[PDB]
């Protein structure tokens, strides 16, 4: 059919909310996002990845993780992980160090997207369009012996994490590969998927 813009894409698919913080981030790091739109979008489904890997993940009033659905968690619930990404780089260390301040986990060299607080550890979320251990060791060859678990998904529904450690459970990991789909697939029906994908 005929080709969209990425632009009407990204404006359609995403929370305006997603939008907002990937503008954000985009002028901080000085990207367009009018001209770089391939990374736009890649900076918005990271973002929807990071949101939605904390979605309905509580520590309750027992200190037990448990996963709320329903939209409305009472207030003695704790959101289970802390969102770094989103954040501007001063606010993104001020959590950062915040976080090492109460639990005593060592401050990382490299800026993270969540902290669980189950785990205790920091989490470097990936998100590729190529082979996931292509792009899982990567980011292990960066990260090295950092104590930052990393787990990576695909948009054909492949992850690889940490030590085969995957965190969450099948069905919340199951959401975010079918948001993944939703988005090729999406893309493909605008003929936005093969400039996305290659331009990784
Ligand atoms: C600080 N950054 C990250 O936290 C990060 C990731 O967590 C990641 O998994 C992969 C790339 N990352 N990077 C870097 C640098 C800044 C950008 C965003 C900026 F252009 F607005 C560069 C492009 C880009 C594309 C997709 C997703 C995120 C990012 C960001
Ligand atoms: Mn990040
Ligand atoms: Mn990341």
């Amino acid at each position: 059919g005929p080709l969209g813009s990425m632009e009407d894409f990204v404006r359609q698919c995403f929370n305006p909310m997603i939008v907002e913080l990937a503008e954000k981030a985009m002028k901080e790091y000085g990207e367009d996002p009018k001209i770089e739109t391939n990374k736009f979008a890649a900076i918005c489904t990271h973002l929807e990845v990071c949101f939605m890997y904390s979605d309905f993940h509580f520590i309750d009033e027992r200190g037990e993780s448990i996963i709320v659905e329903s939209g409305d968690p009472n207030a003695l619930l704790k959101h289970r992980f802390e969102i770094i990404e989103g954040r501007d780089r001063i606010m993104a260390w001020t959590v950062v160090n915040s976080i090492c301040n109460t639990t005593g986990v060592e401050k990382p060299k490299f800026l993270p997207d969540l902290y669980d607080y189950k785990e205790n550890r920091f989490i470097e979320i990936g998100v590729t369009r190529r082979e996931v251990h292509i792009y899982y060791l990567e980011k292990a060859n960066k990260i090295k012996s950092e104590k930052t678990h990393i787990h990576i998904f695909s948009f054909t529904g492949e992850e690889m994490a940490t030590k085969a450690d995957y965190t969450l459970d099948e069905e919340s990991r199951a959401r975010i590969k079918t948001r993944l789909f939703t988005i090729r697939q999406e893309m493909a029906s605008r003929s936005l998927w093969d400039s996305f994908r290659q331009s990784e």
